[PDB]
DNA sequence: AGATTCGAATCTAGATTCGAATCT
DNA sequence: AGATTCGAATCTAGATTCGAATCT
């Protein structure tokens, strides 16, 4: 479907100007319609890999923050200092060790 | 100065009910290109924005750390909760069973999507 | 650009009747360049991955694997967790952990999240 | 038979870079339609595999929805463990855990930690 | 050479029902283009034709019908004058034109000649 | 509608020039597409009317096979009445038309005719 | 020298015919290439023959001029059978019927291909 | 179908040869397999508009002969002199004339 | 002898773009 | 305002040509 919009003379240099940046960027088939179409899409926008990507990333960043807080008390707990096991000066270096080479497996 | 766009039916579609939006909000002299023009302004707007300013492997790699961590932390974590009076007291926090069935839990979850009778690919 | 194969009976068969199967399913434009295009792309990735494969790593498989893995386990272990600070004397005292609101709330929490990106 | 397919410009590239790669592996009858043809062969091939699996195989969305409904339930399991870890009598002792300070703390530290790549 | 011609709705449903109509006669390869490029071929024609018409002659049809009246007036002629001339007595004398003998044989000739055309 | 025919170079330059003589009759707007539309509007007419017709209009084939019938029947019956004629006495007598002398001339005469174009 | 052409089904079909035809004819060695060398040799003969050497309008004016006399012609000879004491005496080539029915005959015979409630065309 | 032929050095000029004129003529398109092609045809050949106009010209010639002759001996019959209306020198430019004039309609 | 591969190429077919233009 | 004409153009689609080449 064909659009037709009169515009004011700013809009179309604006545009004119976007069409002659991309030829110049070798998007050969850049035009003044096929632009303003790229510009309209724009516009109206104003699941996602992107916006996924951050809350998994902020989700997975909270529980780590909150379980090295737990880890912490864990440790404190009467329980734990009697069993003589839960030693922060071991565990921890022994998890920061553990993350290491399981990342190094793919990197 | 006037543009012709060939835009896609969405596009249009999206477009023309905006016009029947506004006419229908008062706004009598809305129109085609009086909206297109409006949001060609928008596009422009952004556009810009973004001009003037994502890492897949860096981005998997701190995933992996911060689940490993965790991981590792929840061991821990988990062996304690074990120790504390309440929990042997209840009977039902027996490392020697939770344990591998956290174990299970996993090799299944896995296996939905990574069926080892599906393997090679 | 344009390629021009030169393939056996069988595999020009099995195209020509994946052709088939797709119009059959609605998808209206399925042509045989189409369709030996997208076959062409399937190949390509496999043989890439195949490639990967035999040299280092990388290997988007394995690791998503590996971190459906951890994320269960994790998930596995919290639930337990969770049980056991509930049992915690100074829970109870709180009279803020009853497992039998907690639970719900987290489920609440999940699905809403969830529907976020579903 | 013969096929023609219209590409785009990545494939095309990648399978005349094979050629390319073979002659040079003495190959010396490596082709376009020559390799493009043991490609749709092997495109085909995993195609039919994956027909086969299960649902079809592996399955980017389904995974994508599990992973992020696991997370999103350790969060909230976490925030309610933590929750009580604050409450235990050892914590309030330390003077170190206050659930005001860890809190924001933590709000900080994933803030800092999304906008590396956000 | 390739034209766009824009025409209205009733012009373009009788060619598309046309090229329905010749698939539908074992016609294959029947199409758009194809079909109206015999009917521009053909409207050409009659432009031509009516064009040559009010400018001076010439005029494939009208001559066509000339000449087959000028035949075929002959020919009713001449069985005319075959039968008379069987009537003369000189021939009677000489036994060699009897109708019966005569005229199946020119109806032999006829379809003989006619039969090395068609 | 749009319509895309592939016309041979004849049909398009006999359209071509079309537009051109038009614009020269001041028809301003006179356009390739513009004019074959009328070209096509045209012909459907036509074929239309050959279609009503009676068999469908005038037929060259039958045509040409019943001239040739008449002309051939024509031939065969001249042969005949001209040896009657030979046979009749007021020929005899004047001595002019021995039909072994006629007959040979007027086969030399067919063949110089027809040696003019072939 | 070795050549390769791209012919039509008829063409082919006619060819491996003549091959048939021919060993069919003892001659063994009959061959595809073989027979269409032969072809070809035959071909160029007479392509020769044509190289080193038709009027429409000329044509048809010489036609209607033969035809046009050859009518008047049979219009004279007619009437002067039609005077034939043998012809009087038959009582059946009156020349006020015959003639009128030739007029009949031609007519129906032209209206066969140019029926007069078909005009215009 | 496609057919391989092995000829002889002649024949190969000689088609070569032949391309080479056609291009040389306009004939763009011509090409080897193209121009044999045409030349099988040819050699293969070794209704009909042409063949047949011949014979429609030599029926209609003979005819017209064997009428002016008919014609003769009919001005000969008795019957036609005692008429008096069938004088050759009459009836001859008579027939003439209709037959030019009947040209003329059309050229 | 002819099968078959190969890739440059040309063509009819028709969907779709583009922007200049005229008339609402 | 937007309908519509116009013709240059580009693209996917697949049939067909061409001749150089290798293997029967």
């Amino acid at each position: 479907p064909k659009i037709q919009t009169y515009v004011n003379n700013n809009v179309y240099e604006q545009i004119t100007d976007l069409v002659t940046i991309r030829k110049q960027e070798g998007i050969e088939e850049a035009s003044l319609s096929n632009v303003s179409s790229m510009l309209l899409e724009l516009g109206l926008r104003v699941f996602n890999q992107m916006e996924y990507n951050k809350l998994m990333l902020e989700n997975v960043s909270r529980v780590r923050a909150m379980c090295t807080e737990i880890l912490k008390m864990s440790v404190l707990n009467q329980e734990s200092i009697a069993s003589g096991n839960f030693d922060y000066a071991v565990i921890k270096p022994a998890i920061d060790k553990f993350a290491r080479e399981q990342v190094s497996i793919f990197f």
